[PDB]
């Protein structure tokens, strides 16, 4: 039968982890969710002429215990690493995510798409140029996305399914 992927979504507070996973869930903009919830969705979809069960988890940070972070990027199978167009900082939060995450599973090859949105907002600090060098650096995909106008959005989580399934057919 049809198989279930575990997604996980990294990036720092008020990048729109939230928002990009509420809109592919439920179809909407949601402008207020409090940052320090984490939660998960479960969606059924057809990708390729397959049909998947995507297992989603919204992530917001410091856990209680380090342990339960490593563990939800053990199982994770494939990563949405999210930065902010107007935010260098959480562009340069990249590179820590990046590492942690391959850290955590001792591994080289970790299915990964790198994520700049808030496009629609004005003021933009991380030029296109930068995250398209970034994330050829590592091999992966970069998707620019408004969780607003939902430009990319469905692009970027059906594109990282798209890695996990390279990934595991290596
Ligand atoms: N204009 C605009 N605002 C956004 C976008 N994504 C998130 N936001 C806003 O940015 C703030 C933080 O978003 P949130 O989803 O809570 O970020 P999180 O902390 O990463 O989960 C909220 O006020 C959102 O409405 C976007 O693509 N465009
Ligand atoms: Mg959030």
């Amino acid at each position: 039968g049809m198989t279930e992927y575990k997604l996980v979504v990294v990036g720092a507070g008020g990048v729109g982890k939230s928002a990009l996973t509420i809109q592919l869930i439920q179809n909407h903009f949601v402008d207020e969710y409090d940052p320090t919830i984490e939660d998960s969705y479960r969606k059924q979809v057809v990708i390729d002429g397959e049909t998947c069960l995507l297992d989603i988890l919204d992530t917001a940070g410091q856990e209680e215990y380090s342990a339960m972070r490593d563990q939800y990027m053990r199982t994770g199978e494939g990563f949405l690493c999210v930065f902010a167009i107007n935010n260098t900082k959480s562009f340069e939060d990249i590179h820590h995510y990046r590492e942690q995450i391959k850290r955590v599973k001792d591994s080289e090859d970790v299915p990964m798409v790198l994520v700049g949105n808030k496009c629609d907002l004005p003021s933009r600090t991380v030029d296109t140029k930068q995250a398209q060098d970034l994330a050829r650096s590592y091999g992966i995909p970069f998707i620019e996305t408004s969780a607003k106008t939902r430009q990319g959005v469905d692009d970027a989580f059906y594109t990282l399914v798209r890695e996990i399934r390279k990934h595991k057919e290596k």
